[PDB]
């Protein structure tokens, strides 16, 4: 039951943009907007906007999930890798399993599909800072694209979706990542075709 990447902007016009930093520091990711395609280094933190063209209802919640770009890996659990499962470097909130956190947010749920097994993350919807027509969300990344055992150098695209306090579809756009030592290098390499 692999998920759906369709994107669908619904009635509040969503969509993801990546035009700003933030706090993020120079080298530690880069976006390419030809490939659609987020660039970051292990474990830094990576600002994504969200921008609606009227504001959601309450309840509005924003889910990220990860899962495989290729056609023959799709049906895949996108996950931790062994090696970095078994690490010991957080206490008992973001599962050592999930490859997506965020960062900076009191009330992010980490869940796992009852019935896929997929993991992935959300946090309440919450409007722009006074003065912004956009909102950030710090996500971080737990393996490298190329971690064997895990993404072992399979491309992954994560899908954000907006959704209602039950669960029901209100918006969804997605991007590709890919988890390496030199965002720049990478990402300039790839655009290259
Ligand atoms: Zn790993």
């Amino acid at each position: 039951s692999v998920p759906s990447q369709k994107t669908y902007q619904g009635s509040y016009g969503f969509r993801l943009g990546f035009l700003h930093s933030g706090t993020a520091k120079f080298g530690t990711c880069t976006y390419s907007p030809a490939l659609n395609k987020m660039f970051v280094q292990l474990a830094k933190t990576v600002p994504v906007q969200l921008y609606v063209d009227s504001t959601p209802p309450p309840g509005t919640r924003v889910r990220a999930m990860a899962i495989y770009k290729q056609s023959q890996h799709m049906t895949e659990v996108v996950r931790r890798c062994p090696h970095h499962e078994r690490s010991s470097d957080s206490d008992g909130l973001a599962p050592p399993q999930h490859l997506i956190r965020v960062e900076g947010n009191l009330r992010a749920e980490y869940l796992d599909d009852p019935n896929t097994f997929r993991h992935s993350v959300v946090v309440p919807y919450e409007p722009p800072e006074v003065g912004s027509d956009y909102t950030t969300i710090y996500f971080k990344f737990m393996c490298n694209s190329s971690c064997m055992g895990g993404m072992n150098r399979r491309p992954i695209l994560v899908i954000i979706t907006l959704e209602d306090s039950s669960g029901n579809l209100l918006g969804r756009d997605s991007f590709e990542v890919r988890v390496c030592a030199c965002p720049g290098r990478d990402r300039r390499t790839e655009e290259e075709n």
